[PDB]
């Protein structure tokens, strides 16, 4: 079986997309009536330097994942099984029909203005340490305004919180063994307690929406698992303040019979990820 995987914040990059947009014109257009700028010039040229800030990130991301499903399906087998890393998720359920492209759009316009406004903390990214060796680090080294934002694969976690505790954290987590730790160029501290005032806000703004039965398998970032039509708004809300399971939704996945995984959108970050995933597992 397959499955598609849509990349998030990270993963943008000037010139994603250059293709697709001339091959979905209207859906370019509409986007950029959504938006109010256009989504050409702001993933080709990036002319205000605000493509890695993720009010404008987060709409670049899911105009490109979204025409670079289209154009799978309109040249291959359709997936068995979608799932999405964080804003990713979105373009996940709009591949599965749960919304339509310009409503999906809404909703991560207000998704990234609202992550955009937060202030408050930071994050890194760590390579080499696995969940339990980065908890009992955070645990030996008091730093009790720390929270684990992304489970990426066994051996890349991501971290998230007070802007202290994140950079005095590096010397002890290198001493432990961490091949790299990166402080992340982000806004604030995203997938922590940091964002609880957000995710309120945006579950409100998510009272107004509604949310079909997916058509295709979405597998949530918050369970690892599949999504029920019943539970998508409340989790998307809580998705944005709790950490990413994305190697158990992979995990889950190959345990399921998927043994082609397929990055659809600019890159190969999630591949890099599924690779680490598989030689685990396996």
């Amino acid at each position: 079986m397959k499955a598609y995987m849509f990349p998030g914040q990270g993963s943008q990059a000037k010139g994603m997309g250059r293709a697709l947009f001339d091959a979905f014109p209207a859906l370019t257009a509409r986007a950029d009536g959504v938006l109010g700028y256009s989504i050409r010039a702001l993933c080709q040229d990036d002319p205000d330097q605000r493509l890695s800030q993720t009010q404008f990130t987060q709409p670049a991301l899911y105009v490109v994942n979204a025409l670079s499903y289209l154009k799978r399906r309109e040249e291959e087998a359709p997936p068995d099984f979608l799932a999405g890393h964080s804003l990713g998720e979105f373009s996940a359920l709009f591949a599965a029909g749960v919304f339509d492209f310009e409503t999906g759009l809404a909703l991560v316009k207000k998704r990234g203005e609202l992550m955009g406004d937060a202030r408050g903390g930071g994050m890194a990214a760590v390579i080499g340490l696995d969940e339990e060796r980065v908890r009992e680090l955070l645990d030996q080294n008091g730093a009790t305004a720390v929270d684990i934002a992304n489970l990426n694969s066994p051996s890349q976690v991501v971290i998230s919180g007070a802007k202290d505790e994140i950079a005095r954290l590096q010397v002890p987590f290198e001493a432990a063994g961490a091949k790299k730790y990166t402080v992340l160029r982000v806004s604030a501290a995203f997938h922590s307690r940091f964002m609880r005032p957000a995710m309120v806000e945006f579950g409100r703004f998510l009272e107004g929406y509604d949310f079909a039965p997916p058509k295709i398998p979405v597998i949530s970032n918050v369970t690892a698992r599949p999504c029920k039509a019943d539970g998508i708004r409340a989790a998307l809300s809580e998705q944005i303040a709790s950490p990413v399971r994305w190697c158990e939704s992979i995990r889950y996945l190959m345990g399921r019979g998927v043994e082609e995984f397929v990055e659809c959108g600019h890159g190969i970050v999630l591949t890099g990820l599924y690779a680490q995933i598989r030689r685990d597992a396996q």
